[PDB]
């Protein structure tokens, strides 16, 4: 009962079409992951199995490095994490990357788990794995990635009799390299990666007709405009906030392609998001290197202290439009949030909504969100009239991007229904 399949392109591999007409907001697929991990930054600040940020975790007992929520997230989390927590254990005080993580939790699920309805349309053995175009680079980042993995997973696996039958490690990495997804919570925070081997057949647009979004581990992909019989199903693999140039470099290093849709080919909004003094945010560029990895780990006081310093510098300053001043703007309002400074949080959401509007065209779950959080920071202080217009446009997009079974889309139907009654009083 699907409306989707897989199928030969012409030029980019297998992917996913349309076999018939689709509109926005339709539901095309979910899926849980064949295997995830929580990412580094927020290791220990969200349950390992929720993905949700608690503060009170509480730390597996044999390797401590797993933390939970509750009795029922260690409960349903063992069975991925039993034959890692005996590796885990095994190195410390040494943590292994992400991705060997994950490759660790694959190799279990394959070798000791059910076959997985995440690999309905598409198995881990399908996925794509650009050897022949991998730099001399990425080959040498790829084989020390196999011998950090015969290391940590030393106590549990020796030989290969011990892998998938002919699962080879430097192939597994290289899927792993142009597969991964980026987990991201409620609040469009980036925290966990997974595979999802289906959701890997949908190849890349910078003006996708599709969607995904994540409800803890699960993943939920969606129409985001009308889909002809037929048509290819694409997503964005990237960031929106980013240049052309900026693009094609990561398609290139991560993905080994080179993008020909028709936003590459014109360069489409690159020169109004490159506005203002290129000295000035080319170093705001740069301290955003820092400001992201803070905010990846959740330090939101130094994230604050840093955007500040850039929002209201004394020397030369940028237009909100630019892509750069406009991340600092975000990553401010999000520490003021979880810091509860929801005065200046608003100030800084209120600056992003125009932009956002530009860079994020037609509905688009992050703008989606974006709206909802400036909605719900107007609605907390009493601002009715404009909260409810905010609150109403992000549910405008959410139901396209989000949908009802996406758990947010209830909370913000009771915003929506508790800024009514306030109006209505
Ligand atoms: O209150 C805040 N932050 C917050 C506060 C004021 C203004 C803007 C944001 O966080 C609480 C957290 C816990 N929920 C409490 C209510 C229902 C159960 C879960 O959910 C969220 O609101 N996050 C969220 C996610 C996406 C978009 C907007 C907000
Ligand atoms: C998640 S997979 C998508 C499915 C892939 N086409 C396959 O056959 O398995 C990502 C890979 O697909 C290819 N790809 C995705 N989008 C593309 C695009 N827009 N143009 C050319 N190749 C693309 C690249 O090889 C990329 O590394
Ligand atoms: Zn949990
Ligand atoms: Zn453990
Ligand atoms: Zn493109």
């Amino acid at each position: 009962p699907l409306k989707v399949e897989k199928f030969a392109t012409a030029n980019r591999g297998n992917g996913l079409r349309a076999v018939t007409p689709l509109r926005p907001g339709e539901l095309l697929f979910r899926s849980d992951p064949l295997a995830y991990t929580v990412c580094k930054g927020s290791r220990g600040v969200v349950c390992d199995r929720c993905l949700l940020g608690k503060e009170k975790l509480m730390r597996c007992s044999q390797c401590r490095v797993a933390k939970y929520c509750s009795a029922k997230c260690q409960k349903k989390a063992w069975p991925d994490h039993k034959r890692e927590c005996k590796c885990l254990k095994s190195c410390k005080p040494r943590y292994p990357p992400d991705s060997v993580r994950l490759l660790g939790r694959v190799v279990f699920k394959l070798m000791d788990g059910a076959p997985s309805e995440s690999e309905k349309l598409y198995s881990f053995y399908d996925l794509e794995s650009n050897i022949n175009k991998l730099t001399e680079d990425r080959k040498e980042g790829l084989r020390q990635l196999v011998m950090t993995f015969q290391h940590f997973m030393r106590e549990e696996i020796q030989d290969a009799s011990q892998l998938p039958p002919a699962f080879d490690l430097f192939e597994a990495f290289a899927k792993v390299i142009c597969n991964s997804f980026t987990i991201c919570n409620a609040e469009m925070q980036e925290v966990g990666v997974g595979l999802y081997p289906s959701i890997s057949l949908l190849n890349h647009s910078c003006d996708p007709n599709c969607s995904i979004v994540f409800n803890g581990p699960h993943l939920l992909l969606r129409a985001v405009r009308d889909i002809e019989v037929g048509e290819e199903l694409t997503i964005c693999y990237l960031d929106m906030l980013m240049t052309s140039e900026e693009r094609r470099k990561q398609l290139r290093d991560q993905y080994c392609f080179e993008c020909d849709c028709f936003r590459c080919q014109t360069q489409d909004k690159d020169a109004d998001m490159l506005t203002g003094d290129e000295q000035v945010w080319k170093e705001v560029q740069e301290s955003l290197k820092k400001i992201e990895e803070l905010k990846a780990h959740w330090k939101w006081e130094q994230v604050l202290a840093m955007c500040q310093a850039i929002i209201s510098s004394n020397s030369e300053r940028l237009p909100d439009i630019n892509i750069y001043q406009l991340k600092v703007l975000d990553c401010a309002m999000d520490a003021c949030i979880n810091l509860g400074l929801l005065e200046e949080a608003l100030f800084y959401g209120t600056r992003t909504m125009e932009p956002y509007r530009i860079f994020f065209p037609g509905s688009h779950p992050v703008r989606g969100v974006q709206v909802m959080k400036v909605g719900k920071l107007q609605l907390h202080q009493g601002m009715f009239p404009q909260a409810m217009k905010n609150l109403r446009l992000a549910f405008d997009i959410m139901r396209v991007t989000h949908g009802r079974e996406h758990s947010l889309i209830e909370d913000l139907i009771l915003l929506l229904e508790e800024c009514d009654a306030n109006i209505r009083a």
